[PDB]
């Protein structure tokens, strides 16, 4: 074939320009995000239900929907939650590959039906659904600094004037508003309801018909008397627009002919649906918007456009509003992107000084110039064409593909000069010698390089997402980069290149070359004199060939191990927790304290403190409160001293002293949509009815036993909250039917007045908003109060609560968990220093077992992966090698050479385990993936040299030795040359041992591949 | 129910559109609110589009404002299928 295009120079250019334009087009089409979808498709039932309590919410709406969600496909658990907030959700994961339009649809469709068995208030505050496993794009704050608007005012203000307009930006997927919008809020009074003999009922009664939409019919309407000339339609009644209209509400006429309206018994005001979060940026009132990326889109240009619609909405702009942008993932794409395009400049700059350094001409310069280029921008289209975005692990993937596409650059061009002065040549005619020598083993190599990159692409879940990004990155540049050099390379040597007089070395000319050639040639003749005296040798260096591989066992062993370990990312989390019954101002008061030691005593390093009341963690609350903190950029804080790994220690450390709370600081995960998978995540379950007390005592059991191992386990808690005091009341219902009163009257008069009560919407400037009755603060605080609130009976006469109920303190949860429909308790850690995760998780297996009758266990979450991924390992590696080994027999027609380049690469790959081993790297995906890379280029390496071994003594019939020395003689320019260039691209990252590290990572190339060969051809 | 068209965009209509966001190959999207009180939302999707799947996105994004919209049309039925605008043909009946 390449004997085909170098009679068609025309047709390889018509090739080389398809891909370009292919390549070109694919960049324009292609997506562009932080990371692709890695999490399994994750739908998320929200429900709310004000004023109950958890179990409320668990025995009428969680476990009812709960129990309708069977005949949807593809799930792989179902976990919920129901706290005493008012709050229900219930996040159905699914299988890694399904559809999630239609995981999601048949979820909602499932609960559709189950609608009319929730409670009424439930179905008309109604049931959300979303898919909760794709995360923001950023997420832009909208603060006030004038301390003019309240948080309300900027959630109203942003609904109204800024998130339709942020939602219809091209590329935007979804946006959430942090925060409630207005709401009619209806202030009630106890006293004054009593003094005309009122009660909530009332209230409500005349809301729903004074602020209703009646539809009459219409005037002269089908069918007509006919004759009839007009047709109008009639209108009776419409909803309120104003908050004075809801103070003339009449509620009673009194008998002498007196009004008693809404306003003489409530106060009115424009107020939040919710009062229970409060959310600061530094101290100054805040919320925003958490936006989404659209699918198949591009975050740079929706970012961009994003920012461009923030930019202009000036023009309408309230005074002291402020937009910010405490987190957004944007920055990392555009790296990752940029050091894809500084290692290519950066690639063809020292391919340009190395060539010229070596061959001085600058006509052969240009062909790896315009080689690398077009299979880079091939690779774009192959991704397209498959379904993959440009993504932070794809970029990755191009970075390390492109130290292979120079070599096979450098190797086909290296070969065509070699045979020129060797041989006398003309460049049309050595070109076809040229890769008449090599176009073997260069499929071999594609073959053998695939065998090592696409096993590892079928890890289930989400490794194997993670894997498959690197797997068509580097398999595809590395099969069209062989395609271009059977193809492209071929042509432009036979058609660029000087002929070269036989024997003309360069070791006649003057000046600086002519001194390099000689003293090329000289190190050469020294090179081939020592390899041949270690061919008389060969078991001495077979002894230390044992020596540096159990070396690198060791030094490998020896390295962290972490997946995804959670790096510096510029934003990171601090979880606040205050004890059973603190209040929502004790709860301000150490989150002000948060953000004061972060703002100065962190001055240098943080930029924003987002402080949020009402939100853990673990679980929401009046007692519960998370700070995310975002920093500056990695610039302007130098040294590790000054990344997150430092600032959450000193942070937790400073924060140990806060008297009555708990704070923590931590890293977020790497892959928020993940969370962490640092370590493992646990259930505990309630197998066999026995109830809440019993599960929190088993689970108690089992922390004290966890804490027992410390060898082992490192942190095991609990994912949740304690149980809490509670107000319980009961009602007398033989004093309630003695007195005339009704069970709703007081349930209502209660739940309304104490928990609030959704009664109709209304429309304010044409927006609708909601309308919601409630006790002013001040007469629902504290147990007393209750005896304040009258109830009407039959006979008209007002009761007190005080008449007909009693009340006691007990415990109760405030956040009941659930897995796969039967009661939990969710249990996070991790292991203990040097051990691994596996043997934490079967120690918490055999700790589990001994837990009381009728408690079972799950792993979910990234363990559930784990453990996927861990029983898939050892047959993909085993696939690997077959496979391996196979091409490599068909390559060279023997069942034993291969084993002399699958024995040899071990030791490229040392030349990184140092380099991590002195600046102090971790052993992750991407560590592993660049150890495949080097082991795949140092594999190329010996293939060639082999091949040219094999071929000199089945073609020429040379002798072994003879072959092989004369084989690494042909060799040695172009493997040095590689390495040089590899040597001076890392040179200005820079600790000169890690440089060092590279050069005998190629000096045990060139020494034990003629060693190995010799070794087994002499054995078999 | 009966209500003006006013009250139909500024309770359902509107709520409905605000939502109908970021959906795969839509290229625009047309809607009426009548005397009746009736809403139609037609979202139009580029061609080419599997029409099965851009009914299922339109419905999982109907979601997001079925609990906003009022007490009525909640309940009284939310319809999102396919649609065609033309007549092929009209088959008419007399008595002779
Ligand atoms: C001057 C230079 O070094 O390269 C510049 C030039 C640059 C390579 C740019 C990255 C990206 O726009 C590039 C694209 C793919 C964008 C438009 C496409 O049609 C390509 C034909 C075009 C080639 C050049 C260009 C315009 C650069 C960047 C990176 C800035 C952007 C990101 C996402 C990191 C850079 O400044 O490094
Ligand atoms: C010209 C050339 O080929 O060097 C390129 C190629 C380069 C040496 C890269 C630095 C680094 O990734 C390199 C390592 C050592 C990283 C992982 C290792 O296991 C090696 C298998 C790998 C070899 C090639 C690679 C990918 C280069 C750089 C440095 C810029 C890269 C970053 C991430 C800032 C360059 O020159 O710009
Ligand atoms: C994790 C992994 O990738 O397996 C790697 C790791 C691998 C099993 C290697 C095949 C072979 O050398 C292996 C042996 C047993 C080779 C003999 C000894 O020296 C061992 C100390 C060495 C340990 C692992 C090693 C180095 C791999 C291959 C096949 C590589 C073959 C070619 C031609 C590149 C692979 O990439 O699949
Ligand atoms: C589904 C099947 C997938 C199998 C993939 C397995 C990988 C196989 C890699 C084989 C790569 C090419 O394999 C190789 O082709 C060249 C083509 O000149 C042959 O070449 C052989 O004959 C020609 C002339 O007749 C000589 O110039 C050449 O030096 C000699 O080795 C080799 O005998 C063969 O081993
Ligand atoms: C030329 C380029 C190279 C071509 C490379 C082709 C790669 C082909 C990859 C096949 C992927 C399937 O790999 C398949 O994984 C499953 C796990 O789910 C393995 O099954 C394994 O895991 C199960 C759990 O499921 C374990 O209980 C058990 O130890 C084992 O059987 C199968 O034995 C294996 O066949
Ligand atoms: C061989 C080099 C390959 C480079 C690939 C770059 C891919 C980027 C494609 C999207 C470009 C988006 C531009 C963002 C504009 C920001 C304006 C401030
Ligand atoms: C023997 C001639 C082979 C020609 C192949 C042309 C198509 C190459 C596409 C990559």
């Amino acid at each position: 074939m390449p004997n085909f295009f170098i009679d068609r120079p025309i047709f390889a250019w018509v090739i080389a320009i398809i891909i370009m334009l292919a390549g070109g087009l694919a960049i324009l089409k292609l997506p562009v995000a932080q990371y692709p979808t890695i999490a399994p498709p994750a739908v998320t039932i929200s429900a709310s239900y004000p004023g109950a309590d958890a179990k409320t919410v668990q025995d009428t709406v969680t476990q009812v929907i709960e129990q309708n969600m069977n005949g949807i496909d593809n799930l792989m658990y179902m976990s919920s939650n129901s706290d005493s907030t008012g709050t229900v959700q219930i996040t159905l994961t699914f299988e890694s590959g399904t559809d999630a339009d239609i995981a999601q649809v048949q979820v909602q469709n499932k609960l559709q039906l189950a609608m009319p068995l929730l409670p009424q208030e439930v179905q008309q505050q109604g049931v959300s659904v979303e898919k909760s496993s794709s995360s923001f794009l950023m997420v832009v704050g909208v603060i006030n600094t004038d301390g003019t608007m309240t948080q309300e005012d900027i959630s109203d203000y942003v609904a109204a004037n800024m998130k339709d307009a942020i939602s219809r930006t091209s590329g935007v997927g979804d946006v959430q508003l942090f925060g409630s919008q207005y709401a009619m809020r209806i202030w009630m009074n106890p006293n004054e309801l009593n003094k005309f003999q009122l009660t909530p009922v009332d209230v409500i009664t005349a809301i729903k018909a004074q602020n209703a939409q009646v539809a009459a019919g219409q005037l002269g309407g089908t069918p007509p008397v006919k004759g009839q000339q007009l047709n109008a339609s009639i209108i009776a009644q419409t909803r309120l627009t104003s908050t004075e209209e809801f103070g003339k509400i009449l509620l009673k006429v009194n008998q002498d002919g007196s009004r008693v309206l809404l306003r003489d018994v409530a106060k009115i005001e424009l107020g939040g649906e919710n009062y229970d979060i409060i959310a600061e940026f530094n101290g100054q009132p805040a919320s925003g918007l958490g936006i989404k990326l659209a699918t198949g889109a591009n975050a740079l240009d929706t970012a961009a456009a994003i920012r461009a619609e923030l930019a202009k909405m000036e023009p309408f702009f309230p005074s002291g509003l402020k937009i910010v942008y405490p987190y957004d993932t944007t920055p990392f794409v555009k790296i990752s992107i940029h050091e894809v395009v500084k290692t290519l400049v950066e690639a063809i700059i020292l391919v340009f000084l190395v060539m010229y350094l070596f061959l001085q001409n600058f006509r052969a310069t240009l062909i790896p110039t315009i080689a690398v280029p077009v299979v880079l921008l091939g690779t774009f289209a192959v991704l397209a064409a498959f379904g993959f975005s440009i993504n932070t692990l794809t970029m990755f993937g191009m970075v390390l593909a492109i130290g292979l596409l120079v070599d096979d650059a450098i190797v086909v061009v290296e070969n065509v000069e070699r045979v020129m002065a060797e041989e006398g040549l003309p460049p049309k005619e050595a070109t076809r010698k040229s890769m008449g020598q090599i176009q073997g083993a260069l499929v071999g190599i594609a073959m053998v390089l695939s065998a090592v990159f696409v096993p590892m692409a079928f890890f289930g879940g989400s490794t194997g997402a993670i894997y498959r990004q690197f797997s068509i990155t580097i398999v595809s540049a590395m099969a069209l980069s062989v395609l271009v050099a059977l193809i492209l390379t071929p042509a432009l040597c036979a058609t660029m290149l000087k002929p070269i007089a036989k024997g003309d070395h360069g070791e006649g000319k003057k000046g600086f070359f002519g001194w390099f050639n000689r003293m090329f040639e000289k190190s050469t003749h020294h090179y081939t004199d020592s390899v041949g005296g270690i061919l008389r040798s060969t078991g001495r260096y077979l002894v230390l060939y044992l020596i540096i591989v159990v070396g690198m066992a060791y030094l490998f062993v020896r390295l962290p191990s972490s997946f995804l370990p959670d790096e510096d990312q510029g934003v990171f989390m601090t979880m606040v927790q205050l004890p059973a019954g603190a209040t929502q101002e004790r709860t301000q008061k150490v989150l002000n304290e948060v953000t004061h030691y972060y703002l100065t005593k962190e001055k240098n390093n943080v930029e924003s403190v987002f402080a949020v009341n009402g939100f853990g963690f673990a679980g929401r609350g009046q007692n519960t409160g998370i700070a995310f903190v975002s920093l500056k950029d990695w610039a302007d804080r130098p040294g590790e001293e000054n990344k997150v790994e430092a600032i959450t220690m000193r942070a937790t450390r400073a924060f140990s002293q806060i008297k009555d709370a708990m704070v923590f600081a931590f890293n977020l995960p790497a892959i928020v949509e993940l969370g962490t998978a640092t370590g493992f995540d646990f259930e505990l379950i309630d197998q066999a009815g026995l109830g809440h007390e019993k599960l929190t005592q088993a689970r108690n059991q089992l922390l004290a036993e966890a804490a027992k191992h410390p060898d082992m386990l490192t942190s095991v808690r609990p994912n949740g909250l304690e149980d809490t005091p509670q107000f319980k009341i009961d009602i007398d219902q033989e004093k309630a039917q003695a007195l005339g009163v009704s069970i709703n009257d007081i349930n209502t008069t209660l739940g309304a007045a104490w928990g609030g009560s959704y009664v109709n919407d209304f429309i304010d400037r044409g927006r609708v908003k909601k309308v919601y009755v409630m006790s002013e603060a001040k007469y629902r605080m504290l147990p007393d109060d209750i005896g304040d609130w009258y109830v009407r009976a039959a006979d008209g006469q007002m009761v007190p609560f005080s008449a007909f109920s009693s009340s006691r303190w007990e415990y109760g949860s405030p956040r009941l968990e659930r897995y796969n429909g039967l009661p939990s308790m969710e249990i996070l850690g991790q292991a203990a220093p040097g051990k691994s995760t596996g043997e934490a998780m079967e120690l918490m297996e055999q700790l589990a077992s001994k837990l009381p009758t009728g408690v079972g266990y799950d792993w979910t979450g990234m363990s559930y992966q784990e453990r996927l991924s861990g029983n898939q390992a050892p047959s993909l590696y085993a696939i690997s090698l077959i496979v391996v080994f196979l091409c490599l027999a068909a390559l060279y027609e023997s069942w034993s050479i291969p084993f002399s380049v699958m024995l040899v690469v071990p030791l490229g790959v040392i030349g990184a385990l140092l380099a991590a081993t002195f600046r102090g790297l971790t052993n992750d995906v991407y560590f592993q993936v660049g150890l495949l890379t080097t082991i795949g280029l140092s594999a190329k390496n010996a293939i060639l040299i082999v091949e040219f071994a094999k071929d000199l003594m089945d073609k020429e019939g040379k002798g072994l030795i003879e072959a092989t020395l004369d084989a690494v003689r042909m060799r040695l320019r172009p493997i040095l040359m590689t390495s040089l260039a590899f040597i001076l691209g890392v040179m200005p990252l820079v600790g000169t041992g890690v440089m060092g590290g590279m050069v005998t990572a190629t000096v045990l190339a060139i020494f034990f591949v003629p060693v190995f060969f010799v070794v087994v051809r002499r054995r078999f």
